[PDB]
């Protein structure tokens, strides 16, 4: 929150405080806490009817040191997903001269809930067991309209891991986050569009288009019309096929059967099914595209720019082809002909209404030639072609009915939500900030550092090196979890299941995945995100040019550990496990916005521990770092993303260091610490340098012992703010020698992003859009970094620190309000008056069905009394049990 | 005009066994050879074999 | 490169007979002439005598 | 700069286990038949044709 006195700032809680474990339950961070602060949206609305184009902005009054008021003072959300790649130059819009952003992710297998076999399978090898008294070779095992020698090679050897999901659920949370920027203009930020091109303006009248291979630059189209992945630079293959004989022996073991209750809808299930084989290959299969008609700032030139989505470049590792097995529909023997498999499939695919050329050209609406055994030849697609076809199909609310659907078979709710928490960390990003004296600033028209970005975690964004499709794959940024063809084919037939796979309702898919308002919605998710992790960077000193070469070096040993530790690179028990200092960030988001990150459980031996999206981050990245206003590079200061109103006015409770700087009230403005708090100044042999109230070690490490760094002290960290707040500041070694790291040009400090005014705004002034918590301490060399002024510039702040003096500031004139969560469930839903007349009977059928997982009406009791000798089936001599991790007991000393 | 229809298997309701099934189930447990031969039939119409 | 082995005979864990078998044997004593009949086959699908 | 196709021997081919060598199977036959002694009523008789 904003002080209001030096008494509040005097009383604010410590760091170590605020990252202690808390025990306590928490509702998720739906991004709505923020939304009824910078909106006129308190309480519900239509989107329609609010305008939320126009409500992309802090806003508020503003103090000046002199005395001054500004009003209507303004600031950018500095978040984002769209590139330009297209950039206004000279007012005239023109092509980009710099290449794309990219992003990969380190696919794999790990424990998950311990699993267990279902009564249907018991019942399948009963069937089987009791078949064999007869020479019949016979179907009784058939469901759901595959074949007999299907459903028994898919009850066998399972695997212990468990079932995850969410790779899944990313490659659709990505497609939805894209398609969401197709909706009317009058429901998207304007800022959303000039967080990079801070020349364009967006006009509310028309809607963006989403297209697909469109670029102008770089080859970014990955061949037009005729398409490759843009990343392999390959094309995939895919297949349908009626059973599982006629899958090529090279491929039988990586078949995904399809199971019936997806396209269930008498929607076109021609589409479902495209959706189901999207999610499943390799992502992206394309470089999606949004075009929007924008202008000049005078109004005067008007074009459509392209924008490239950020979702659209992350690389989600898989597979390049895919046998797809469609359910029959008549029980019936297997089509040795070709009538009788068309007119008996529950489905015929065909290719979407979009042409495609190349090698196996498509027409249009073209028909999939069904394979059978004895065909006259082989057939199959090209899969980027064939996903070609479908891509301008695909819409929010056809994905929100698919997921609804989806989630009547394995529950939804809580992994989609931690695999939103992973799209919006991967995809939100943000510009490096410029310094300067003033309250704006932005690097020159499409520069490269106008395009440079960082995640919410304060590392940057790598770029392509040459054009697409890319020859060489990047390293990895973050790790996720795969999804198990094998056992997916167990689970979506009833075979298998696990604690966290317990079915749900249609009406648990969290909100965001309907909305309009998602992409706004999304765009205030990664705030928090950029709080906690600044806090985290921001308690020590450290400077960027030091992380970022620390994860090597021999100078101290102290500054290895440090880094090694935030990052998960460890494991035990054949699974992930967390990084061990991501703990401290997930703590402190937690004590911070009392609310709690979305998580999932690995199984460590059985027992499970919660991995959030702050421990599962990879080594590799450069640090975030300021530009100055030339475009020289700035070493010096600690990691930073954003401006600090935005730490200290979303917070429910904040550390003591970076509370703001409280208003003037008559005497009384801002006051410093001093040796009754254990503080003590530092002098030299210098008589012209004059540092603050310091620690007492201060007096003892020009350079850090070995195995030893800066320790956490809010006060010291405060007086540090009140030399750099000045405007004359000097940065230095503990002689007064200068430091290896590139510094600022002199009184300056880094500063949000300009963005075009609108009529009534004005500009943010002096320091009230700066980052000020960044205080350099611990130098790439193992010095001590030192903040000095001049003795005569010295002798207002040090009698500040002794509360005999007053040194003037400037602040936000807003006060503090922080609501109590506004929905308990994570999914929005309200009774209609039909909902309370068939209230009960939906209240039972429901958990009936909760239940009823893996059960049918037959019981064994029944199916027992059909048995020729009851005593040799295996599931009287076998009951079964959740199979143990990371194995199950096997060939036991008696 | 036309119309169509999904049918579905019906699980609900599920058999039980007759005593004849029953012992005819024993019999070929305890390998009854004689109630299954060649000319067999029962006044239904129907082989035993089958 | 070549490998081999001494494959040997596993006396260990000593069958039971069924009370099918023993039936059988008992057959076989008190000298049953109809169970082994020429035509008499199994489920299995052998035939008797074997 | 050399493409090719190139051999390799697996190492579980080279392992040698059992060794014997000539084998009788008994095939399951699909009727309650006494046994074959015609080729045709041979053939039409067994439960699957190797």
């Amino acid at each position: 929150p904003i002080s209001a006195d030096f008494s509040e700032v005097e009383n604010a809680p410590s760091f170590l405080s605020l990252a202690e474990n808390t025990d306590e339950v928490l509702k998720p961070y739906t991004g709505l806490e923020i939304q009824t602060i910078i909106t006129n949206i308190v309480g519900d609305a239509n989107p329609n009817q609010s305008r939320i184009f126009d409500q992309d902005r802090l806003r508020g009054n503003q103090y000046s040191a002199g005395g001054l008021v500004t009003q209507n003072a303004v600031s950018a959300i500095p978040f984002t997903n769209l590139i330009p790649r297209t950039i206004r130059v000279g007012n005239i819009l023109v092509n980009s001269a710099n290449r794309l952003q990219i992003t990969e992710t380190n696919v794999s297998e790990y424990y998950s809930n311990p699993i267990i076999a279902t009564k249907l399978s018991e019942m399948i090898s009963d069937q089987v067991k009791n078949n064999q008294f007869s020479t019949w070779r016979r179907d009784n095992t058939s469901l759901q309209g595959f074949n007999a020698f299907d459903i028994a090679t898919i009850n066998t050897a399972i695997l212990p891991n468990g079932l995850s999901l969410e790779s899944m659920l990313l490659k659709l949370s990505l497609l939805h986050s894209i398609k969401a920027m197709n909706v009317d203009a009058a429901s998207i930020n304007r800022s959303q569009y000039q967080v990079i091109d801070h020349n364009t303006v967006p006009t509310i009248g028309a809607p963006a288009v989403v297209g697909v291979n469109n670029s102008p630059v770089f080859g970014e189209d990955c061949g037009g019309n005729n398409p490759v992945y843009p990343f392999g630079g390959g094309t995939g293959a895919i297949a349908f096929h009626v059973t599982l004989q006629t899958v090529p022996d090279e491929r039988k073991s990586y078949a995904i059967f399809v199971p019936p209750a997806i396209l269930q809808a008498t929607s076109d299930a021609n589409e479902a099914l495209a959706l189901f084989a999207l999610s499943m290959s390799e992502w992206p299969h394309a470089l999606y595209t949004v075009t929007k008609q924008t202008t000049d700032l005078a109004g005067a030139n008007a074009g459509q720019q392209v924008f490239i989505p950020t979702q659209s470049t992350i690389h989600i590792g898989g597979r390049r082809v895919l046998d797809l097995i469609i359910p029959r529909r008549e029980i019936a023997p297997n089509p040795t002909t070709l009538v009788a498999a068309n007119a008996m499939c529950m489905v015929r695919p065909q290719a979407g209404p979009d042409a495609t050329a190349g090698a196996i050209p498509l027409a249009a609406g073209q028909l999939f030639n069904m394979n059978f055994i004895g065909a006259p030849a082989f057939e199959e697609w090209p899969m980027t072609s064939y996903l070609y076809s479908w891509a301008g199909r695909f819409d929010i609310t056809t994905i929100r009915q698919y997921m609804g659907r989806l989630a009547t078979m394995v529950g939804v709710k809580d992994a989609y939500w931690a695999a939103h928490e992973l799209n919006v960390a991967l995809s939100q990003v943000a510009p490096k900030m410029t310094t300067a004296a003033g309250g704006w600033a932005a690097q020159a028209a499409n520069s490269a550092q106008q395009s440079d970005v960082c995640y919410s975690s304060l590392l940057t964004v790598t770029r392509s090196a040459a054009n697409f499709p890319l020859a060489n794959q990047p390293a990895a940024d973050m790790r996720v979890y795969d999804t198990d063809p094998a056992t997916w084919n167990k689970v979506a037939l009833g075979l298998a299941t696990a604690a966290n796979l317990v079915p749900e309702q249609s009406m648990d898919v969290p909100f965001v995945v309907g909305d309009a308002r998602a992409s706004f919605w999304e765009r205030l998710q990664a705030i928090p995100m950029c709080i906690a992790w600044t806090m985290y960077y921001h308690s020590r000193g450290i400077t960027t040019l030091a992380w970022d070469n620390a994860y090597t070096d021999n100078t101290n040993k102290w500054l290895q550990k440090m880094v090694r530790n935030t990052f998960s690179t460890t494991q035990s028990v054949g699974t992930i496990i967390p990084a061990r200092y991501g703990k401290i960030v997930c703590n402190l988001y937690k004590n911070m916005f009392h609310r709690a990150p979305a998580y999932v459980a690995t199984s460590v031996g059985g027992k499970e521990l919660h991995i959030t999206h702050f421990e599962r981050w990879l080594p590799g990245g450069t640090y975030a770092n300021v530009y100055s206003g030339a475009g020289a590079v700035v070493n010096c200061f600690s990691p930073v993303l954003i401006p600090d109103i935005w730490c200290q006015y979303f917070t429910a409770k904040l550390p003591l260091f970076a509370g703001a700087f409280p208003p003037a009230q008559g005497q009384n403005s801002t006051k410093g610490f001093n040796s009754k708090q254990g503080l003590m100044i530092h002098r030299n042999q210098n008589n012209n340098l004059v540092a603050p109230y310091l620690e007492k070690f201060a007096d003892n490490s020009s350079y850090f012992p070995v195995g030893q760094g800066p320790e956490i002290n809010d006060m010291a960290t405060w007086n540090g703010r009140l030399w750099m707040t000045t405007g004359n500041v000097q940065y230095l070694d503990y002689s007064g020698a200068a430091i290896v790291e590139a510094v600022p040009p002199a009184g300056e400090l880094p500063v949000g992003k300009q963005i075009p005014l609108l009529a009534g705004e004005n500009a943010p002034i002096e320091l009230t859009n700066a980052a000020t918590t960044c205080v350099p301490r611990y130098s790439n060399d193992g010095r001590r970094i030192f903040t000095y002024l001049t003795t005569a510039q010295s002798v207002i702040p040090v009698q500040a620190c002794n509360r005999a003096a007053n040194l003037a500031r400037s602040c936000w004139l807003l006060s503090n309000v922080y609501a109590e969560p506004a929905l308990q469930a994570l999914g929005d839903e309200v009774e209609d008056a039909f909902d309370t007349l068939t209230n009960s009977s939906f209240l039972d059928v429901a958990k009936s069905v909760a239940e009823s997982a893996g059960e049918v009406p037959a019981t064994k009791a029944l199916t027992d009394l059909q048995a020729v000798d009851v005593s040799s089936l295996p599931s009287t001599s076998d009951p079964s049990n959740v199979l143990s991790q990371p194995a199950p007991l096997m060939s036991p000393p008696t």
